[PDB]
């Protein structure tokens, strides 16, 4: 029932994600010199350094907000991919499975702690 525990749990999950070779394309904002049409396709770019910085700045109120930004990294990858077989898209699918597997308990514990707080 610790309402704040999600933050360190998210920091540790982001550390695991940065160690994972599948996060390489997503560790920093997309470079427009490499992908000049990126903003024609993607409304809201997102990457793991921006997620980490937002968390460390105290700019996420809940793990649901962090989850929404991480899911945006994966939906941007799916929207930009030229094919379902691309290297970077295949990396985002594995990384998404890894993220969803680990964020589930974080979200559950936070929501349970908040329901207890407001009982
Ligand atoms: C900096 S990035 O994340 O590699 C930009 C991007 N996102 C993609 C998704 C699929 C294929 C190529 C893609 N290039």
């Amino acid at each position: 029932y610790d309402i704040q525990a999600w933050k360190k749990q998210c920091e540790e999950l982001l550390n695991l994600i940065f160690q994972c070779e599948d996060s390489e394309p997503f560790r920093q904002p997309v470079d427009l010199l490499e992908y000049p049409d990126y903003r024609d396709i993607i409304d809201t770019p997102m990457d793991f350094a921006t997620v980490r910085e937002t968390l460390e700045a105290g700019n996420y109120e809940s793990p649901m907000e962090l989850c929404k930004d991480v899911r945006l990294i994966f939906s941007n990858s799916k929207a930009y991919t030229p094919s379902k077989r691309s290297r970077i898209y295949s990396m985002s699918l594995r990384l998404s499975a890894f993220f969803e597997e680990h964020i589930s308990s974080v979200l559950s514990d936070y929501k349970s702690a908040l329901r207890f707080h407001k009982r």
